[PDB]
């Protein structure tokens, strides 16, 4: 949590408010090869990190990394393109930064999107894994973004996390996919959490599967804590980007280059479905 | 370890002493609701945190956090009323720091008291855990409180843990609840320290019990660690405050609101079997 | 990664270069015991870490560690008696520092050994397991070499680590175990990454061996890591110190003072083995 003051986030918040006739109600963070959805927003208007008076810039691919925000399927966005990551150097506290000044922009929900390693074996790659759970391997072992002295004016001490994934917007979303007349399911699942950059072994693999994680990537978790911290409606998204888990013969690993494909169709599909949500995402004005 | 040096302890340790007509035996680190064991003690000399010389002050608790001297059933104690946690923000070896000079002040036991969540379905809220074996996910991980330098006149480098919870004690506490005519029985088994402070999801719950935990919680592991280093008999318990693990249907989760209950009976029996226990710790005197 | 620039690791390489006349091909890591390794190399050439310009010293045993460069059956090696531990206080990028001067000292190959408790219970103290595989516990939280910004000149940010141990190379020592004519057989295992300095309790030995690791220790895995961000070659042994796990009667632990041994016949034969092995890393000079 430390490194910033609530006022930090306040002075970010109000900075951003004041710069942009925008208000955004729902945030969406782009995983990799997913930021193409940011093309979908009419109204866009771009901030890079670095222009945000206490946004962590990025450590190297500020060049992808930006704040657009604009008008997506009926609800005011606001999207990360190109969220921040352990692995790159930030304490947790800088990672899930962005999240806390959305809270403070009036955002109420949050769409988390990551590219995974698929280590349930019925995902393919290219699958859409809807999150319904996660397993925060860095929080077990105190890499927990709420790690430190807790603000009650974002959150409680102790926030519960068991119903972090909104069922409902996990129900909409099962439903969306239903109706878009998507043949393939929608999978659904536990992303686990992992941190380091390099990619798992075969035995890590196994160890991710046997906890039961379906899909394993290093980020969401952190952010998705805070935001439920925030009182903020999460829910999100899984690219599967790569298979993982075998020493039968483990070669070629389908090393996660299949950002090829996150350039490609895949992508585009997991950026449609999430357009496509916003109809499902309450509007603030009771919407009923 | 670091932060602190050797004099340090000493310097604190030294201060109490000079302080305080008392000389302890017995450290008691009560766990969340069971503050109130300090209202036991005969003889009390309250310190608040604050007024010891390289004490960690609390977070915000420090309206709760104080260190006790009395006596509790003939032993000479030091109770820490409110102990501190990695996710308040404490680099463990501040957390710790207590229990290395309680060793410098001459104390040789150290009873822990925990809340924690119910893993094994055996458990029921209210129940008393005592505490046979831990799992320390963020000691794996490089959380250990020993980290850094070792200093021999506290104790090795590799100090085994495999035999932390004194087993004496442990059949000591065991018979102590069965004379002591209780009927529900005095449950046994591994507490698995988390770190951060959000609360559990329902797979986080389910690596926990398949990895043989019966209780999570979020201190005791480093305390133990480091009195165990420091050569102390070790034993605790852990008042189960709220049960864990189903997504079933994971809407309400008896969050440990049950801390109402912590200013209850299962408390107070904690309390009570803890303060009957001291008849059971030999004293320095051969007691033989 | 941070901590050091690339030009550290050049200023140091060059300076190591400028300061001997030898050129190591090979770098091997002795784990605890297995230093009298560098008894053998030929045109020893000794460099305490200390002299070594950014080169983090020991927090205490540098009266043990030192880099040894020499000739060790054919190859040009360099050897590093005493390797650094994250339990120590070194940060992971301190710890695996030598790798990346190593790579810029022109190392292809690095051989790591450790001395480790026997979880797989075919393991007996005194086997020496062929690394096959690794679980990075400290790493999955967070504690990966790698953490920080990534620099291209050494290696990816995404490095694959499912193929760490060199197949071939692990071929080879099997091969080289049975014409040996070594009865007793060359084990191969995952080998379980823990980080604290205090050893394991029975419950984290359970989770050790679920996890499917075979032998734990708390070195090797950095190293390793960095090794293969680097490109080089990696294989590595494990001399199981102790065995470890059961509480049905957990009183004596065979705790690692089985490191007399260390100073014995099973460290001895792991270090010939090693030493052999030196034949079977290809020659830069295509040795085909
Ligand atoms: O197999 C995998 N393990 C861990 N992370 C990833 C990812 C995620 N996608 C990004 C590109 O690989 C990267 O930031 C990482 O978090 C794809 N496949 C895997
Ligand atoms: O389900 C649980 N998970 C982790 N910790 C706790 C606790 C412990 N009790 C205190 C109040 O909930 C808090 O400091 C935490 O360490 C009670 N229930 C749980
Ligand atoms: O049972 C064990 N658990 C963790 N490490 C070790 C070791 C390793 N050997 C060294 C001496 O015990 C020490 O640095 C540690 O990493 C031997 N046995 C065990």
């Amino acid at each position: 949590e430390n490194g910033y003051t609530y006022e930090d986030y306040k002075n970010t918040a109000e900075w951003l408010l004041s710069h942009t006739k925008h208000r955004p109600q729902v945030a969406i963070i782009c995983g990799s090869g997913l930021g193409g959805l940011t093309d979908k927003l009419t109204q866009a208007q771009i901030f890079d990190y670095s222009e945000i008076p206490n946004f962590p810039r990025s450590t190297v691919p500020g060049h992808a990394g930006r704040l657009v925000f604009g008008f997506l399927n009926g609800r005011a966005c606001v999207m990360m393109q190109g969220r921040f990551h352990m692995y790159e150097g930030y304490p947790l506290w800088k990672v899930t930064f962005p999240v806390r000044v959305f809270h403070l922009l009036g955002v109420d929900t949050l769409v988390v999107t990551n590219a995974a390693g698929g280590l349930n074996p019925k995902f393919e790659v290219g699958d859409i894994m809807l999150i319904r759970d996660h397993i925060n391997l860095p929080g077990f072992s105190g890499q927990n973004p709420l790690r430190g002295p807790n603000d009650e004016r974002f959150g409680d001490r102790f926030p519960a996390m068991s119903d972090a994934y909104d069922r409902t917007m996990r129900q909409r979303a099962l439903s969306t996919w239903k109706q878009m007349g998507e043949q393939r399911e929608l999978q659904e699942g536990t992303y686990v959490m992992v941190a380091g950059p390099s990619f798992e072994t075969v035995a890590e693999c196994r160890v991710l599967q046997k906890l039961g994680a379906d899909a394993v990537g290093m980020s969401t978790v952190p952010e998705v804590i805070v935001a439920r911290h925030c009182g903020l409606r999460v829910f999100g998204f899984s690219l599967i980007t790569n298979k993982v888990i075998m020493d039968y013969e483990s070669l070629e690993k389908a090393n996660h280059e299949e950002v090829l494909a996150a350039g490609k169709q895949a992508a585009q599909k997991l950026e449609q479905f999430v357009s496509i949500l916003m109809a499902s995402i309450p509007l603030p004005d009771k919407a009923s």
